[PDB]
């Protein structure tokens, strides 16, 4: 599912991510958005690592999800990686929550630190009603 930008911001309010572990709902987006471009079927393998990220927040197999193929994985989220490409994002924001109840927190994914970290990322709230 290609998500509207009001449409997922909404939706990621009701699922309790708006200041979860510290960080806003337009962060959220900002990830989101540069992840995956707000699509829940995305994929993409790193033939480097042979790992796979998964879905609207791309989740890697190595420590988050069990797609049966990545050596020396764990599954941090007790989830399969076909989970996470579900039209409902339920799982996929569950899994995010763990993500960043790690010390890291929302850096853990580079993009974030590239596109959002120290931007104006009310932009993508803006008009939701959020």
């Amino acid at each position: 599912k290609a998500f509207e930008r009001c449409e997922l911001a909404r939706t990621l309010k009701r699922l309790g991510m708006d200041g979860y572990r510290g960080i806003s709902l337009a962060n959220w987006m900002c990830l989101a958005k540069w992840e995956s471009g707000y699509n829940t079927r995305a994929t993409n393998y790193n033939a480097g690592d042979r790992s796979t990220d998964y879905g609207i927040f791309q989740i890697n197999s190595r420590y988050w999800c069990n797609d049966g193929k990545t050596p020396g994985a764990v599954n941090a989220c007790h989830l399969s990686c076909s989970a996470l490409l579900q039209d409902n994002i339920a799982d996929a924001v569950a899994c995010a929550k763990r993500v960043v109840r790690d010390p890291q927190g929302i850096r853990a994914w580079v993009a974030w630190r590239n596109r959002c970290q120290n931007r104006d990322v009310r932009q993508y709230v803006q008009g939701c009603g959020v």
